[PDB]
């Protein structure tokens, strides 16, 4: 059972040169933490860190569209907002009877809409939480100019926030996407990833809503190979998932977390002992030159941190990264910023697969607390990292959404993407419920913050398990 890596929580400077480690010593309490499950229960996680098993009856949240990633329309202090008497989500979305499967939909993504009448409580709303599509939020091709004429096969529209803020009051920051693929999916030319928003106006009357705008997309940042790897270092780099948002710390200012990869060209042997975080008297430290050799120099993940130059939020530059978990995991994904009683939750979204040899943990969201947007973050639950996981056997092979392997929990994917909202509540989208593919949106859950530590609180709604698609406002716009 290995010593977990300390942590002071301390903030710095958002414009210094600090970033914290998620490290193999912290996150190998995950495994530490887990049981042997005791046949026929297939889940080895803490209770208070495991999501209820869904229902394999779920519905789909629209029977015309594969819905995943999903934020809600708020604003730069985290406040989900309704616009009058409605409450709006948008989600990556794609056409289940379009000719390609589930697992092919993230090329075709385009970012929809949906709306529902604000102030009904879940249980006297439909099952399927009554979001109504609006339909594609962008207008075609408006996206795909950020690219030029450079050769592409696709463009996607993929994850990042909504902030109300012109005729326009809505800015969505989002991630631009420009593939060029043989038909076999191997890149003929790396992925190109662009952070950028586009604004446009909300307009609602007692039948609908719906969007005007959204015609001009600016682009904002694109990896520079210093602090985020490029294309050209990884052509697998992960670049995405803009959040936007103000800090009280730092009033004058407008930050932005996202998902990046430490900027190595792939293959370096560039991990350090601070990323193994063991004392150097440690009898029982794992050495640095074998967990390289093991093959965990392919998981670079960290969290990047950005800041707006001008006033209208139309140029940015990036800042060191936040966090990162170098020969950990390949993926922090959908980051966030919670704050919550003057302390700062990152919440960052990862995959049992992406996990370096030697470590191990669920698919879910992962949290680390400090006292700035730039800390010694400290891992939640025993300094573990991890906030709620999907039902799963660590002790058994991973399998796949679309293989799942008959050892392991039939719930190991259930859901992914979960994004905190006011009040702990957490929204996801279903992936796989044994042979049921989802693309629909979860139960909304509801976790207890409380310090260094969380608990899924399962006497919410049914047993834990809140409405389908339950993405509520807390304050009118
Ligand atoms: O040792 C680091 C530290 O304490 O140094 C003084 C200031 O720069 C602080 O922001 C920072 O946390
Ligand atoms: O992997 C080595 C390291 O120096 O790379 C750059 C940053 O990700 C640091 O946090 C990390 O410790
Ligand atoms: O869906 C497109 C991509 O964005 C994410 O959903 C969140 O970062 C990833 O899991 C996926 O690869
Ligand atoms: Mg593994
Ligand atoms: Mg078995």
């Amino acid at each position: 059972y290995p010593i977990p890596t300390p942590h002071s929580g301390q903030a710095y400077d958002p414009f210094a040169d600090f970033t914290a480690k998620w490290t193999r010593a912290n996150a190998r309490q995950i495994k530490a933490q887990s049981h042997v499950p005791v046949s026929p229960d297939q889940n080895s996680l803490p209770l208070n860190l495991t999501m209820p098993d869904i229902p394999a009856d779920f519905p789909q949240t629209n029977p015309d569209v594969w819905v995943w990633d999903t934020w809600p329309l708020a604003d730069v202090h985290g406040n989900q907002l309704s616009f009058q008497g409605w409450e709006v989500i948008f989600s990556l979305t794609a056409d289940p009877h379009a000719g390609y499967v589930f697992d092919d939909r993230h090329v075709h993504a385009r970012i929809g809409f949906f709306y529902r009448k604000a102030g009904i409580p879940a249980n006297q709303r439909p099952i399927d939480g009554g979001w109504i599509y609006g339909g594609h939020l962008f207008p075609d091709g408006s996206s795909v100019k950020v690219f030029g004429n450079v050769p592409m096969t696709q463009n996607a529209e993929w994850s990042g926030g909504a902030r109300f803020v012109k005729n326009n009051n809505v800015s969505l920051y989002y991630t631009a996407t420009s593939f060029n693929r043989n038909a076999q999916g191997g890149n003929i030319t790396p992925p190109i990833a662009i952070i950028s928003r586009a604004d446009g106006q909300i307009q609602a009357d007692d039948k609908h809503v719906w969007f005007t705008g959204f015609d001009q997309h600016l682009p904002l940042l694109a990896p520079d190979g210093k602090y985020y790897q490029t294309g050209q270092q990884n052509e697998f780099f992960s670049f995405r998932d803009p959040y936007v948002f103000l800090d009280p710390a730092h009033p004058g200012k407008t930050f932005m977390v996202f998902e990046g990869n430490t900027a190595v060209q792939r293959g370096s042997r560039s991990c350090t002992e601070a990323d193994l975080g063991y004392s150097p008297n440690d009898p029982n430290k794992e050495d640095l030159n074998a967990v390289m050799d093991s093959g965990a120099i392919y998981q670079m993940a960290n969290v990047g941190l950005a800041v707006a130059t001008n006033d209208e939020l139309t140029q940015w530059k990036f800042l060191p990264p936040i966090l990162s978990g170098n020969c950990v995991n390949d993926q922090t994904e959908r980051p966030q910023i919670y704050l919550k009683d003057g302390k700062y939750y990152l919440f960052t979204i990862s995959r049992r697969t992406t996990y370096a040899a030697g470590v191990d943990g669920p698919d879910g969201v992962y949290g680390f607390v400090g006292d700035g947007i730039r800390s010694d973050f400290i891992p939640l639950n025993g300094l573990s990292g991890l906030t709620l996981g999907n039902p799963t056997d660590l002790y058994q092979p991973a399998g796949a959404p679309y293989a799942l392997n008959p050892n392991q929990n039939p719930r190991t994917f259930q859901s992914y993407s979960h994004y905190v909202m006011p009040g702990g509540l957490v929204e996801s989208y279903i992936d796989a419920i044994g042979p049921r593919r989802g693309g629909a949106l979860a139960p909304t859950v509801k976790i207890n913050i409380n310090g260094t530590s969380t608990i899924l609180d399962r006497t919410y709604g049914n047993a834990g398990l809140g409405g389908y698609g339950d993405i509520p406002a807390n304050l009118p716009a």
